[PDB]
């Protein structure tokens, strides 16, 4: 189970960070063992639809090459938390599972400016016993942690050496799919 409050970042800019744009994950600590494969890629794009907050996420396993899409309408619990259900989609917005109960996921935006971001997130999907898992993002695909964003990290009280990179997977990203399906 998951078992932190993340506090979310102070004076978070919500128009500057779900503008329509691509986030990469570039870094990611999972502190269930063994929650999440040690090799994995993901991205996402935060925005806006008719004034609701919406999320496309990328899955993309670089060794077994399962991937998957979703979709999400963001609830607001507080400034820059969200609880989020998610459906699966194919990479045109197509929908393979609907929304359901029980599968949601929160989001936290810890840290974010022009370039990058530290969020939490906490899975909750049907009898998955999911934990906490922080990512590191970046605007711009497999970019090195910044100084901004360590130090954000370090304030946190983690260890951004524990972090695990998702930059040297040779990971491809459907970022035009992503920007489009904000819509779906
Ligand atoms: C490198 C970072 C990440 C890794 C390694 C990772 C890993 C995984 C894995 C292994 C699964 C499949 C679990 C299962 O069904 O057995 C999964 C599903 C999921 N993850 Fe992530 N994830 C990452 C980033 C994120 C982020 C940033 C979010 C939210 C913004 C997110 C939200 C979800 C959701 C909603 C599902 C279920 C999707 C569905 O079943 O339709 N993940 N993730
Ligand atoms: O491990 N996906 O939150």
């Amino acid at each position: 189970a998951c078992t932190k409050n993340a506090i979310a970042q102070t004076g978070f800019n919500k128009d500057k960070y779900f503008n329509g744009d691509v986030w990469y994950v570039t870094d990611y600590l999972d502190l269930e063992p063994d929650d999440v494969p040690k090799r994995y890629c993901a991205a996402l794009a935060a925005g806006t639809a008719s004034g609701k907050l919406k999320e496309a996420l990328y899955h993309y396993d670089p060794k077994t090459q399962d991937t998957f899409y979703d979709v999400s309408e963001l609830q607001v619990e507080s400034l820059g938390k969200y609880t989020a259900n998610f459906k699966k989609v194919d990479k045109n917005g197509n929908v393979k599972v609907a929304v359901t109960a029980g599968n949601y996921y929160t989001f936290t935006v810890m840290y974010a400016d022009d370039s990058s971001a530290l969020i939490h997130t906490c899975l909750h999907k049907g009898n998955k016993d999911r934990g906490d898992l922080y990512a590191v993002l970046n605007r711009n695909k497999d970019a090195a942690a910044g100084d901004k964003v360590k130090s954000a990290v370090s304030a946190a009280t983690l260890e951004f050496s524990k972090f695990i990179s998702t930059k040297e997977n040779n990971c491809a990203y459907d970022n035009d799919s992503l920007k489009s399906l904000l819509t779906k």
